[PDB]
């Protein structure tokens, strides 16, 4: 059993995937020990306090309803102790790389930092949403889950995918070394149904060159 090269899943999978269906699954990415290493850095982020709430994050107010139940921080990828996630960056990267052009219309030209999340189970989820529904330049969100051994039918924590105007939708279980891809945009509101179990994901949103600077342009 060998890794396929990162330019032949891209062009042989990613890419039919992503412009057939809007979405793509790719599973057993990394390998188990990079994706053990990447879980273990994840938990020290949690145990050593680095996660803000979500819900701040989202919402208008300390008014606003419930958005979401999950603790989050940003990662760069060259911090001390998160080395390994900034080789998960590297590794999306290299895919993104090798599809830019062929995303549909897409000039991907940058991304966010890692958004590191832990849902701490007791029911919390995420209420249904669309990432990017204003035009703020994102194109792609790329979701890497490190759950071991997840058992969506005790644990929950599915993330649902309604494709806007399509008689389907699509389960996601937080699997162990699954990685994601999809729009970011209208196309794809999703929601992340209870997670009874500690459930922990990294996402980056990948940037459209044009949108990203028409974005900028409104905002100046
Ligand atoms: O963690 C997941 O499966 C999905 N997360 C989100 O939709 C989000 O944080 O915006
Ligand atoms: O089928 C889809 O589009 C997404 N879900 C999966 O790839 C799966 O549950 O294995
Ligand atoms: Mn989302």
């Amino acid at each position: 059993t060998k890794p396929l090269p990162a330019l032949k899943l891209a062009l042989e999978y990613i890419v039919p995937a992503m412009n057939k269906h809007g979405i793509c699954v790719v599973d057993d990415f990394l390998g188990k020990e990079t994706g053990q290493q990447i879980g273990d850095e994840v938990r020290a982020l949690h145990d050593t306090g680095k996660f803000t709430d979500g819900q701040l994050v989202s919402q208008k107010s300390d008014s606003s309803k419930d958005i979401r139940g999950d603790k989050i921080t940003w990662i760069e990828g060259k911090e001390p102790g998160c080395e390994t996630i900034g080789l998960l960056m590297s590794s999306m990267d290299d895919l993104i790389r090798h599809c830019n052009g062929k995303l549909g219309s897409y000039k991907i030209n940058g991304r966010t930092k890692a958004m590191v999340a832990c849902y701490p189970g007791n029911g919390t989820g995420y209420v249904r949403h669309v990432d990017n529904p204003n035009g703020d330049g994102r194109c792609v969100t790329c979701i890497y889950y490190l759950n071991k051994d997840w058992d969506a039918k005790v644990s929950g924590g599915i993330l649902r995918i309604f494709p806007e105007g399509k008689a389907q939708f699509a389960d996601i279980e937080p699997k162990f070394d699954r990685l994601l891809f999809f729009w970011s945009d209208r196309r794809n509101p999703h929601e992340v149904q209870p997670a009874y179990a500690t459930r922990y994901a990294i996402t980056v949103w990948y940037f459209d060159a044009d949108e990203r600077a028409a974005a900028k342009v409104k905002y100046l």
